[PDB]
C-alpha cells in the first residue's frame, strides 16, 4: 500500500531475523515497530504471538492471537491467517492445561478454515 505500511513489513524481516536466532527479545522488539507502523496487518500480531508461544507465555500468545482475529476481521484479511491465530490460541490453551478453552478456540478455528489434522486432534480430545 504506502510508506509506511512497507516500513512496517521491513520491521517484520527484522523481527523474523531476531526470531531464527532465538533472540526473542529483539524479535518483539521489532514486531512492536511493526505495529506501530502498521496496526491493521494481522501478520505481525501472528508472528507476536509464535515469540510468545516460543517463550511460554501463553496467557500472551493467546492474548495476541485475539489481536490477530479482531484485526482480522476488521480488515478482511484473509481468513485461513485468522483460522492459524485461533488454532495458536487452542494450543496454548492446551499447554495451560485448559482443555475447555483450548476446545472452544480449536472448534473457532475449524469453523473459520477446515484443517483436516486438527479435525482429527479435536475428535481425539473430546473422547
Amino acid at each position: 500500500s504506502n510508506a509506511m505500511t512497507d516500513a512496517a513489513i521491513a520491521e517484520k524481516d527484522l523481527g523474523n531475523a531476531a526470531y531464527k536466532q532465538k533472540d526473542f527479545e529483539k524479535a518483539h522488539v521489532h514486531y512492536d515497530k511493526a505495529i506501530e507502523l502498521d496496526p491493521s496487518n494481522i501478520t505481525f500480531y501472528n508472528n507476536k504471538a509464535a515469540v510468545y508461544f516460543e517463550e511460554k507465555k501463553f496467557a500472551e500468545c493467546v492474548q495476541f492471537c485475539e489481536k490477530a482475529v479482531e484485526v482480522g476481521r476488521e480488515t478482511r484479511a484473509d481468513y485461513k491467517l485468522i483460522a492459524k491465530a485461533m488454532s495458536r490460541a487452542g494450543n496454548a490453551f492446551q499447554k495451560q492445561n485448559d482443555l475447555s478453552l483450548a476446545v472452544q478456540w480449536f472448534h473457532r478455528s475449524l469453523s473459520e478454515f477446515r484443517d483436516p489434522e486438527l479435525v482429527k486432534k479435536v475428535k481425539e480430545l473430546e473422547k
